[PDB]
Order: structure tokens, then C-alpha cells, then sequence
């Protein structure tokens, strides 16, 4: 898509490369409650961690966006130390007033279920959540599915998953979606996630979703 160079994308590779006791501290959810600052994240049965999958996949997304002239910033800068709380990741995104926010995750579900789901804030708390973020979720879902990655068989509908319990989505004031790429407990998704080429496969599809949404906003 044209007229996307110079637009701003905030990238959030879920979880931290290391955790301490401060991840249990309570932070606001955006709907009047609190939850833990951070969670360790899930892992494959044999211990490949979500935080490394999201980190490396996000680096691949960033490189492709840079090649398109798209500005990026990331919520964390390594995969071996503490990272920001879930409310802080939303605050970092909001401080940038970006055109798009993508948080990248991997899920833990029943081992026979595989595929992606795209989460978005619902019920919406502001205009970005009510309109553009819903459109972004659909474009992202379409591009993941067009890439041959099946929509999740075990949660959501057709790969879309309206959610009220994600602090980073609730607190965003700019277009924002969270991509659960697959189920780390499933043999196919875990094998893809453990491979550099599989992580590139997820990244390429996410980039198509981002670029398609950015182009639609122009
Ligand atoms: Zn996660």
C-alpha cells in the first residue's frame, strides 16, 4: 500500500525475558480493576518460552516495517531482563500517539487446537476502540488467514476475539490489536514457533496486516 511511509507503529512483544518479584504488583486494567504487572508467559511442552517467540517474531516484523519506511518503537529492548508492566506498555504506546499498535503473543490452549486469534477491546472505551481498532482486527485476521495460518479452532470466532480483560487493549487510545499467533501446546504451532522460518512466516503475515491497515487509513 502507498502513503504509509512515515506512519508510526508501536510493537509490543509480549512478556519479559526475565521476571522478578515485582511482576506481581497490581496495576490498573482500565475497567476499574487491577491485575498483575506481568506474567511469565506460556511455553511449549519442552520449554521454548513465549517471551522468546514474541521477541524474535517482533524483531522480524520491525525489520520489514523499516524497509517500508514505517517508523517503529518497541515496548522492550531485550529478551533477558525485566520489561514494563502491562499498564506501562499501554502508556508507552499512547505517548507515541501511533497510527497502529500491535502486541504479539502466543497462547496456551488444548493441545489438539491450533491457529491464530486477534484480540481487540470490547466493549469499546473510546473512539479508537469503537471504530479503527475493530477495522484493524478484521484486516489483521484476513491477512493471517490469507497466509494459510488457520484461525484458532478453540477460542474466538473465525480468528476474532473481542475481549474486555486485556489491560493493554483497554488502555489504548490509538488503534490497537493483540495477535495470539498460535497455541504453544499444539504440535504444529509449537514446531512453527521454534523455527526461524516459522517465526518469519508469522512476521510476514503480521506485516501484511499492519501495512493493509495503515494503507486503509490513508
Ligand atoms: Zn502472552
Amino acid at each position: 500500500p502507498s502513503n504509509i511511509a512515515g506512519m508510526i507503529v508501536f510493537l509490543d512483544p509480549g512478556h519479559n525475558g526475565a521476571n522478578d518479584a515485582s511482576i506481581g504488583r497490581q496495576v490498573p486494567t482500565g475497567r476499574g480493576g487491577t491485575k498483575n504487572c506481568q506474567e511469565s508467559g506460556t511455553a511449549t511442552d519442552d520449554g521454548y518460552p513465549e517471551h522468546s517467540f514474541t521477541w524474535d517474531t517482533t524483531l522480524r516484523v520491525r525489520a520489514a516495517l523499516t524497509a517500508l519506511g514505517v517508523r517503529t518503537a518497541m515496548s522492550r529492548g531485550n529478551d533477558n531482563a525485566l520489561g514494563p508492566c502491562v499498564d506501562e506498555r499501554a502508556a508507552m504506546a499512547n505517548s507515541l500517539r501511533p497510527h497502529a499498535i500491535v502486541s504479539i503473543h502466543a497462547d496456551g490452549g488444548p493441545p489438539t487446537g491450533r491457529g491464530f486469534h486477534v484480540l481487540y477491546s470490547s466493549p469499546p472505551l473510546n473512539a479508537a476502540q469503537s471504530g479503527p481498532s475493530v477495522q484493524f482486527a478484521k484486516v489483521m485476521r484476513d491477512q493471517l488467514a490469507a497466509s494459510g495460518i488457520p484461525p484458532a479452532t478453540y477460542i474466538g470466532q473465525g480468528g476474532l476475539n473481542p475481549r474486555s480483560d486485556i489491560a493493554g487493549l483497554n488502555l489504548a487510545q490509538f488503534p490497537s490489536v493483540l495477535v495470539e499467533c498460535g497455541n504453544m501446546k499444539n504440535p504444529v504451532d509449537s514446531a512453527l514457533m521454534k523455527s526461524p522460518e516459522g517465526r518469519q512466516k508469522y512476521a510476514d503475515a503480521i506485516v501484511r496486516g499492519i501495512a493493509g491497515f495503515l494503507g486503509s487509513q490513508s
